[PDB]
């Protein structure tokens, strides 16, 4: 039977991502896709959504990052939350990345907002709560203590739903990864990003005057000699999304 996955693109394609990869559809399919699957994307930020009656044919959903705030009330955000509520009640798998981690927390009664400790734009590390993970489950036989991931956000989950289990934290952000039941799995960082994408964002927000030159240089310094644990993230996220265990 055919495997199908829906990608909710809550961002437009940046110039760099369009030119280098052909857009975020491709970025996500490169990261999370395997040969033979059908991926349909929906530019939810532009108000484009799957039909409600077509949700059953998908084996899983991915919600992308966004430059919008997950606590805002734009009509497409409201419609996204309503559709996520429906998919959630169907017990369909949803992987939420950054904005999508936030949206799922919102749907489940949590609070998202500006992070108490400020924004991040860097490669960083997250600490795994190993007493929340089964050896041989979607985290691997041997769970690492720490995982490197690209961070690019100004908001965080300020109040976590009661139904969520924290799977990872960092010194400055209590909720770096969490799960709800068996079918919701959320990561604050961007496993689909790479150094090129990050460095292009840094350069652009510096040029806009949003950050200082010294902040931009500190941000890039974090990836001068190390990258994220990309292979590890692909394995984790695919294990989750496709029920591979
Ligand atoms: N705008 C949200 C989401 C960021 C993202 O998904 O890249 C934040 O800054 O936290």
């Amino acid at each position: 039977e055919q495997k199908r996955y829906a990608l909710f693109l809550a961002t437009l394609d940046s110039e760099f991502v369009k030119k280098t990869y052909g857009g975020y559809h491709n970025v996500f399919v490169t990261t999370f896709g395997d040969e033979g699957e059908h991926w349909d994307s929906f530019r939810v930020v532009s108000g484009e959504f799957p039909d409600e009656k077509d949700l059953e044919k998908y084996d899983g959903f991915v919600i992308s990052g966004s430059s919008h705030d997950a606590f805002e009330n734009d009509d497409w955000i409201l419609k996204l939350c309503d559709i996520v509520k429906k998919i959630d009640e169907m017990k369909k798998k949803i992987l939420g990345i950054c904005f999508g981690h936030q949206i799922i927390a919102r749907v489940r009664g949590g609070t998202v907002g500006r992070a108490k400790k400020g924004p991040e734009l860097k490669l960083g590390d997250i600490t795994i709560v190993k007493d929340a993970i089964t050896p041989g489950s979607y985290f691997g036989n041997e769970i690492p203590d720490s995982i490197a991931i690209i961070k690019c956000h100004q908001d965080e989950v300020l109040v976590l739903p009661e139904t969520a289990k924290v799977l990872a934290y960092s010194k400055n952000y209590e909720v770096e990864m969490y799960s709800i039941e068996d079918h919701l799995f959320c990561i604050q960082g961007h496993p689909e990003y790479n150094k090129e994408i990050l460095f292009e964002i840094v350069d652009r927000v510096l040029a806009l005057g949003y950050v200082k030159q010294e902040f931009a240089d500190a941000a890039k310094a974090t990836m001068e000699n190390r990258g994220a644990d990309r292979k590890l993230w692909e394995t984790i996220c695919k294990n989750f999304l496709k029920g591979r265990v």
